[PDB]
């Protein structure tokens, strides 16, 4: 498989094409996600909270490397991204659990559109 | 199990209670459902389809008896909606599938919220 960075900075990998029906900015979809950073350690994990993820793709609700990394995925279809500060929680951090400037990593697994 | 029937005429059925989250009005949720006429006419299936449904509960989009049955639910319950004309689709019916006046049978299984 590839690995594509965007204009962004966004860096993607189908690690699994899917092949099911394709997500497109404007659906409702559901996922589940593991979230970590660059060192290895795990923030999150729907799997783990048995609770799968709904959003509006392009809904600016989620950081930004979401809206646009699940955009082109298919339904079955595991995708890596790697998102840099700008397009994840920035100088700001979250949660006392995602520091200052994070590069963040998330694997999303796309269950339904 | 028991049939409730509501102030509106709604009757349901929980043939399986949900040992998970509760659907409130505000969630989007995600259900696999099956429409039937009472003559026992199978008009739709999202498993049939392999296409789970989202929606958001109480947020008027669907036919009225869903808004309304389909809180209370459990994640895993199993539901039966016996749904009188007035909260479906009424004299117009529907896609010439459902006819004019029809009460609407759905068996609804809530998935995520
Ligand atoms: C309002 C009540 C809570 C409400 C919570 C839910 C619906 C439950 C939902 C599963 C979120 C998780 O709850 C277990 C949990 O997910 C993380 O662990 C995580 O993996 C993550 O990073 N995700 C979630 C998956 C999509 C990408 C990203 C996100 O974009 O999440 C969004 C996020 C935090 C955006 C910030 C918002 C503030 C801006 O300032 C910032 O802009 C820089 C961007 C989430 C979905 C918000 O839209 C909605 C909420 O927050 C966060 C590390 C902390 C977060 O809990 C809060
Ligand atoms: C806009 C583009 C299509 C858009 C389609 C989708 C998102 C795909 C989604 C799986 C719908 C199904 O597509 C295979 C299909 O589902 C049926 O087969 C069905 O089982 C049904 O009855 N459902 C669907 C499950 C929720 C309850 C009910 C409904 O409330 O559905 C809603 C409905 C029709 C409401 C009418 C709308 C008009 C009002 O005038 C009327 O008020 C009386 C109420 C649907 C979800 C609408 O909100 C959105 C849409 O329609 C219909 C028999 C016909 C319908 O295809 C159209
Ligand atoms: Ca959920
Ligand atoms: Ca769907």
């Amino acid at each position: 498989s590839t690995v594509v960075t965007t204009e962004s900075g966004l860096k993607y990998e189908d690690l699994t094409e899917g092949s099911g029906a394709e997500a497109r900015a404007g659906q409702t979809v559901s996922v589940h996600y593991t979230g970590w950073l660059t060192d290895g350690q795990k923030f999150d994990s729907s799997k783990d909270r048995n609770d799968p993820f709904a959003f509006v793709l392009g809904g600016g609700m989620v950081i930004k490397g979401w809206d646009e990394g699940v955009q082109g995925m298919k339904v079955g279809g595991v995708r890596r991204l790697t998102i840099p500060p700008q397009l994840g929680y920035g100088a700001g951090g979250a949660g006392g659990v995602i520091p200052p400037n994070a590069t963040l990593v998330f694997e999303v697994e796309l269950l339904d559109v």
